[PDB]
């Protein structure tokens, strides 16, 4: 079935600098791309955090060279934070989708069934963390906008300098 699709306009150091277009996999991970279609609405206001379950005015708090980039903490903005629009956490609903090479959308955790709202977009084939992250979409527009924010991360994963969701929602 159907396939929702999700955008990110992002800024690098406040540069505009493109739109990220993203394909969910409704079909296969329905609950998993719902949370993360709704966390780029931001259509269920404020969490249990108190803060917007939105990731629009977040960062890419983490980012690694060669491998990813990773953003959805719009709690603690720090890999500490992120919150689910069920709660909190939520098991992994399935690994049916696999990383299979750039562009790949999925899950980052804490270990089994941790998800909340931090997500990574891959920049190569990450096919060590099949089974361990559950992968729910796919980048189709903007992956130049991708690779522009990986060049800004380092071996440590700290970006050299700010790169943010400025804006996000969906288009269909
Ligand atoms: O941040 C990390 O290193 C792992 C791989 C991406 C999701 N969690």
């Amino acid at each position: 079935m159907s396939r929702s699709k999700v955008f990110f306009d992002i800024t690098i150091g406040g540069k505009a600098s493109g739109r990220i277009v993203m394909e969910l996999y409704d079909d296969v991970v329905p609950k998993t791309a719902g949370n993360f279609r709704a966390l780029c609405t931001g259509e269920n206001g404020i969490g249990k955090s108190g803060k917007p379950l939105h990731f629009k005015g977040s960062k890419f708090h983490r980012i690694i060279p060669n491998f990813m980039i990773q953003g959805g903490d719009f709690t603690r903005g720090n890999g500490t934070g992120g919150e689910s629009i069920y709660g909190e956490k939520f098991p992994d609903e399935n690994f049916k989708e696999k990383h299979t090479g750039p562009g790949v959308l999925s899950m980052a955790n804490a270990g089994p069934n941790t998800n909340g709202s931090q997500f990574f977009l891959c920049t190569v084939k990450t096919e060590w963390l099949d089974g361990k992250h559950v992968v729910f979409g796919r980048v189709v527009e903007g992956l130049d906008v991708v690779k522009a924010v990986e060049s800004n991360g380092s071996q440590s994963g700290k970006p050299v300098k700010d790169c943010m969701i400025a804006d996000c929602g969906q288009l269909k």
